[PDB]
């Protein structure tokens, strides 16, 4: 059953079209086949989109797959909600719940809010690109108002190429006025690779700055530039290279010939192409389940004008979309589930931070669950709160009356307390204030030399340091050492 | 449908309105078919041919009014249906003149909740006790919000 | 390698000990913040030059 479908593709999405050709025969043909009529046409001209759409409707196909641009989304929704033709896309999500649209890209906005709350910022800037829409901009401003943030949003997208070396300099020098330290980028990968190069030219990737890429292919762009910098860069991935089917597709992809499939003979891949590959899986599962329920999709006639007045559609496409919303398979992004509308639910996004060795993950974020870090504690060097032993003595070391409500080093008060705070300030270490157990100053044992009290805590490696009223003697220099004396006294 | 029908009728000069969702459709058809279109609707952003538009621009005068009243901190309530061009415009001047801007969408609120949602909105404004409000809507939403 | 590891901000300072000071590449660290000086024996302003 070679079923007629329609495919829309931009002039330059070669990696995605080759990945579609891969997924075409990657799994099929125990059954129905597909009839892809491909239209390598533009996406900005909605008249061109209309011409291609009425061409594939004069063909009279059962489902159309492709991309869309923000200047075309209204056209696609307006024709699909009219003519009941189910449309599937990997592009940016729609704003309103529209019928007959299945969309492959997960949300980003709740994840990004989660990330901002985790890093706990208050003031930052937000460079955005107009041509990807402004839904995330509208989303960040509301929560900025509620969460008392201070946002300096700036459009950057409409800058031409011929001034695109000094525009950015003027921009970041204006950012130097408030002395900005925290940037969120939100662009296509091309604008990302331009802006990172201009940042690295003007020298703004030292320790102190911090950056967040709002995309899905975090490592799909270039990162060897600012890897060794000093700045800290984090982003998001939906294609995790550790999994079995993932690495299987990695090996299968790398072994292919570049000449047959352009942009295929590499190691990594674009998330867009990954979603295209998963779209083939969903689209085949649809007709699989229809032949399971044995529901015939016989058109039983030709289509006609897309300008039919009034045009009347056919509700077996409604049942098609109804079966489409129930598909649940595993893919390159992982598990998929749909809503009642065509938006993806039941997804998981990995938080990816760049380090010196390279990218790594620190946690995941779910469709319902918040940021769960994976407890990856590779911090091998922790400055230990050193052992500080003493004894209670007025006014050297005294309790406070509210010691139960207070905690630890706050509980103790006195001359030695102030002195230990000064020493730790001058030497930069961490400490914890402890008490000797037996409540003695300490002397040695007869016939066994067992130094008790505060002596044996330092002799026997128990305690680390002792800021305390201890008297320098002759018999104490042999086992421990003393600084210069700080306060004189006598019997 | 209407545009193809009247071009089949062989119109010499097309006139009508447009919302924010048909604007690309109309400019795409007119850029292709080279038919002179006239409108009183909201002005566009990119320079598009064959589109004559009667509604003058507003952004420069509104910024000038802001500078005349000499403000620094204010709220800005907008609707999406007329566009977001002025919202994009005022934020650049906010970045330049270091203003404290709070912008909030209002246009998605359905009619069944427009007694308490607005109340929650103004209470959230009173969390900061705003004093300077720029509304940016149509006449219906203006009459609805002033009440 | 300096411009990769990010050591051309304001604060640093550099001196090239050659004769073709501009004969090498300088568009890299031109906009940096660091200050670079050198030496020339071929002055482009002269007539025969
Ligand atoms: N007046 S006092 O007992 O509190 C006191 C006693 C002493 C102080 C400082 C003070 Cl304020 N510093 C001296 C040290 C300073 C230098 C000279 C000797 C030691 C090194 N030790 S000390 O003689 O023990």
């Amino acid at each position: 059953n070679s079923i007629q479908i329609g495919g829309l593709f931009p002039r330059g999405a070669d990696q995605e079209y080759s990945a579609f050709r891969v997924g075409m025969v990657q799994f099929s043909t125990s059954e129905f086949r597909l009839t892809p009529h491909i239209d390598n046409l533009e996406v900005a001209n909605s008249f061109a989109v209309t011409n291609a759409f009425c061409s594939q409707f004069s063909r009279g196909v059962y489902a159309i797959f492709g991309f869309y641009d923000k200047k075309s989304v209204n056209t696609i929704t307006s024709f699909c909600g009219t003519l009941h033709v189910s449309f599937i896309t990997p592009s940016f999500p729609t704003d309103g719940t529209h019928p007959f649209v299945i969309q492959m890209r997960p949300d980003l906005k709740g994840a990004l809010l989660s990330l901002i709350e985790y890093y706990q910022w208050d003031k930052f800037a937000y460079l955005y690109d107009s041509d990807r829409g402004l839904s995330t901009l509208q989303a960040v401003l509301d929560s900025a108002a509620e969460k008392k943030w201070q946002v300096t949003a700036i459009n950057v997208g409409n800058i031409n190429n011929d001034k695109k070396d000094e525009t950015y300099r003027s921009l970041f020098q204006d950012l130097e006025l408030k002395k900005e330290r925290r940037v969120i980028l939100d662009c296509e990968r091309d604008k990302v690779n331009d802006i990172v190069d201009q940042v690295i030219t003007i020298g703004k990737h030292v320790k102190g700055y911090h950056y967040i890429i709002a995309n899905l292919g975090f490592t799909d762009g270039d990162l060897l530039k600012i890897q060794f910098g000093g700045a800290e860069v984090s982003g998001f991935q939906i294609v995790d290279y550790d999994d079995s089917l993932v690495s299987k597709f990695i090996e299968r992809w790398s072994t292919l010939e570049e000449k047959e499939y352009p942009g295929a003979h590499t190691a990594t891949i674009k998330y867009t192409s990954a979603l295209t590959y998963d779209a083939v899986q969903v689209m085949t599962e649809a007709f699989r389940n229809l032949r399971k329920q044995r529901i015939e999709i016989s058109r039983r006639g030709n289509a006609g004008d897309c300008l039919a007045n009034p045009a009347v559609p056919w509700g077996q496409g409604v049942e098609i979309e109804r079966a489409l919303k129930q598909v649940q398979v595993e893919g390159l992004s992982g598990n998929i589930k749909f809503d009642q509308n065509g938006k993806r639910i039941n997804y998981t996004i990995n938080i990816m931070e760049l380090k010196t060795n390279g990218p790594r993950k620190i946690g995941y974020w779910s469709e319902v669950d918040k940021m769960v870090l994976t407890e990856d504690d590779t911090s091998g060097l922790e400055q230990k709160t050193v052992v500080v032993t003493t004894i209670l003595e007025s006014p050297y070391v005294m309790m406070k009356k509210n010691h139960e409500m207070l905690e630890g080093n706050e509980r103790y008060e006195g001359y030695c307390v102030d002195l230990a705070a000064e020493i730790a300030k001058h030497c930069g270490f961490k400490y914890k204030l402890t008490i000797v157990g037996d409540g003695k100053y300490g002397a040695r044992d007869a016939d066994t030399k067992i130094w008790n009290g505060m002596v044996g805590e330092l002799v026997y490696g128990k305690a680390d340091i002792a800021i305390a009223p201890l008297t320098i003697t002759l018999v104490r220099e042999e086992v421990i050492d003393f600084s210069k004396p700080f306060m004189s006294l006598g019997i």
